[PDB]
């Protein structure tokens, strides 16, 4: 089994089952989004309302803790129409900006008809408490397994106002590491109380990021 | 062994050989350089002066016609310092403009000194002869085999005035399709005569182009 550290980690994903090939390759996630290979471009505006998601599971699968929703919220970008899957979260960030961590990332997977799989990313700088983390964090198993939420989660209020994002084409952070993956970063960080960050934190006993990837041959573009 | 079309043609291409895997991924070239996922971004210039090729060796190596170069012509971009190789050529054309072939199309390949590939392509439209492309085509051999050419190529002829491109991150070409490979296409096609074009072809026998591949999650950068 894989793990962020020791013989499982992430330096040797690709040696622990033959399917994590990928976590090898050349076009892999995470990655460091520095101005020198970022550039500006009009890109397609981002148009998305995840109302709210009432009754979603969330899990602890000992790796992060997600929320599975039950509704159909569409992701219309780049040609595709995505649909929304799951949250989770990282802590540390995984993606960096010129260098700079962010103390958590949330990452919205998305896939559609195809398989195809687009992830949103929203950094988390501490600050004013987020009213919908206490509702995942404090309802979220300490040890694996899964649990449904009793109420509703405003996945909007999970998200900047302001949308403009940076995007490259990445890969999965975790085994398998499959590539072809559409990233789409959100600028402008939110923000989490420094108890609601810790508690996500002690919740998975260890840092849960990837460290950053090689860019090689590709640019990063930014809205 | 592979080719361009039977059993061992392109889409079998990643079962002939364990190393050929990457025929099979998310970022493989050629692609059609397509308006729906290209933008326009201001681009580093590109700065190449291929002054002349002396004695260069004429390689037909069953599946193109290649000319080794025995100077150190030097690339400078995305930070890398990356050295010509050789040039070769594919007709009909590898990468498609908007659904666009073109009748030949050169690869200037180029590869840094950590193995990093980089790789121009020049379109070419029938039109007027190109002096050097007959130095190539008529001194290579019809059969496979390399031979040193007693002359000069002056490669800058072999390339459009103006150098604008486009760029985006993809794959070699014929097997084993490494990915990680930085792509250059000039937007300003050349001219090559009917004669200098149906010479090349008859050469090879055969069409020596690659299907385009899905863009997937990736976008084209234009100058
Ligand atoms: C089952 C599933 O979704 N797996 C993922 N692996 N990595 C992901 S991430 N961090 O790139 O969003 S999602
Ligand atoms: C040895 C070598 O250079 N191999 C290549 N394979 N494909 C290439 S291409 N068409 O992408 O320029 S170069
Ligand atoms: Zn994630
Ligand atoms: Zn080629």
């Amino acid at each position: 089994h894989w793990s962020y550290e020791g013989e499982n980690g992430p330096e040797n994903w690709a040696k622990l089952n033959p399917e994590y090939f990928w976590c090898n390759l050349k076009n892999q996630s995470p990655v460091d989004i520095s101005d020198n290979y970022k550039v500006h471009a009009k890109l397609e505006k981002l148009h998305i309302n995840y109302n709210k998601a009432v009754n979603p599971e969330i899990v602890n699968n000992g790796h992060t803790i997600q929320v599975n929703v039950l509704e159909d919220f569409k992701l219309n970008i780049k040609g595709k129409e995505y649909h929304l899957k799951q949250f989770h979260f990282h802590a540390p960030s995984e993606h960096t900006v010129n260098g700079k961590y962010y103390p958590l990332e949330m990452h919205l997977v998305h896939k559609d008809k195809d398989g195809n799989i687009a992830v949103i990313g929203v950094f988390f700088k501490e600050g004013k408490a987020n009213p919908e983390l206490d509702k995942v964090f404090k309802n979220a198993l300490k040890e694996e397994g899964s649990k449904v939420f009793d109420g509703s989660i405003n996945i909007n209020a999970l998200l900047p106002p302001v949308k403009n994002y940076y995007t490259y084409s990445g890969s999965l952070t975790t085994p398998p590491c499959t590539e072809g993956v559409l990233w789409i970063v959100l600028k402008q960080p939110i923000t989490a109380s420094k108890q609601q960050i810790e508690l996500f934190k002690s919740i998975m006993k260890h840092n849960n990021n990837r460290p950053t990837q090689p860019i090689n041959s590709r640019y990063i573009l930014e809205s």
